């Protein structure tokens, strides 16, 4: 459970940015998702700067897609630096998924699984495999996934291959043209990046977010 | 064209190691990939480091996988580390590809399209996309593959589609099973990593690697 049901997902590139723009909607969100962008630009020591400042979850948005001993290391390093979780990509297969989920375990961290994507471009070849990744999932004892905010009726199938139970997260809302609403149908959690963070108003775009699935 | 058709997969985890064994063989080779495990471990920085060290060329091998936006902010912030070429996959389809392809055009470098990887977790989705994937690259005018040692009717099959021209890096070989001989008959370099970088004699299983080809 994630305070709001929602997830800011932080992908702006300087610390001061980042962190400042954390700072304005920190008491409407618990649950931050970090990736490449902010990380890539400022290093792995931003992950425990913002679990130290904010009191957060981290989520490691890393999407995870390489062979099994590489996604090993790649997972060792990611959880040894803070992160609460890491997204992994369902479609290199289950031997990459089960990799993740044996350093999560050890770690005491949680893999989520990304079936479907957002995007257009996930129409070429990812749509076609989504259902079948989330079976691999479920069959695996993955326990949180995500999918696409931008395509309901996708994202309603996931659900009901998931089962109840499972915690289900979607981005596409806001800037992508996803419906906070309608994707809360059938997601646990919204995540949102670029409508709150290149908001004029941070702090009232979120609470703007909230106020419209209250 | 790299020298010796030979790129070292750096995925040692600690800047120490990571150097001391690239300096060890740096005579063979002038192109290193570094990932990940490097990376998430060291920083960004370790980029630089190694171009500035060794004189090589640096592949990023960041399997880009997301949006286009988030890509192509991937991509910028890669290329700004010094990187000369950079990794994508391309299961992620043709919008997060052309994201990469406009950021490499932008800063001089290049774009990586991994089509099929090496590994048996592969056949369950990738293999079966992987020519259309192989495809698409061309469509888009990508010059530079990656495909698995591993596999080697599957590589082939890999460079009918790319075509002479375009150059194919191909992981695999050495632990994961793959024969360099076999591979370079259709890929132009091999990548190698364990079977240099934990060996013995990182030296002299560089030298063995390249004497047996
Ligand atoms: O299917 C996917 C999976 C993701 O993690 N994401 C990501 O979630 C975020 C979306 O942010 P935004 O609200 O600005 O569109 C980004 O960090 C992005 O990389 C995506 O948009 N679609
Ligand atoms: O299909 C793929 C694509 C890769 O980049 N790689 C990668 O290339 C390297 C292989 O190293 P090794 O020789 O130790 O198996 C690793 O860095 C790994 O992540 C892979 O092994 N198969």
């Amino acid at each position: 459970d994630v305070m709001n049901r929602l997830i800011l997902a932080m992908d702006l590139m300087n610390r001061d940015d980042a962190l400042r723009v954390t700072g304005e909607v920190r008491e409407y969100i618990d649950t931050v998702k970090i990736g490449y962008p902010l990380v890539l630009s400022e290093g792995m020591d931003i992950i425990a700067e913002f679990r130290k400042r904010f009191g957060c979850r981290i989520i490691a948005d890393f999407k995870v897609a390489d062979i099994p001993e590489t996604n090993e290391k790649i997972c060792r390093a990611t959880f040894k630096a803070g992160a609460d979780a890491i997204i992994v990509h369902g479609f290199p297969g289950a031997d990459s998924v089960r990799a993740c989920l044996n350093v999560a375990e050890e770690m005491g961290r949680e893999v989520f699984l990304l079936t479907e994507m957002s995007h257009p471009g996930a129409e070429m070849f990812i749509q076609g495999a989504a259902d079948e990744i989330a079976r691999m999932g479920v069959d695996l004892g993955v326990k949180n996934y995500v999918g696409p905010s931008t395509r309901p009726e996708r994202l309603s199938r996931l659900r009901e291959i998931i089962g109840q139970d499972s915690f289900l997260i979607s981005p596409g809302a806001g800037a992508q043209g996803g419906d906070p609403g309608e994707t809360l149908r059938f997601a646990d959690a919204i995540i949102v990046g670029r409508s709150i963070y290149l908001a004029d108003n941070p702090a009232a775009a979120a609470a703007g977010a909230i106020e419209s699935i209250k």
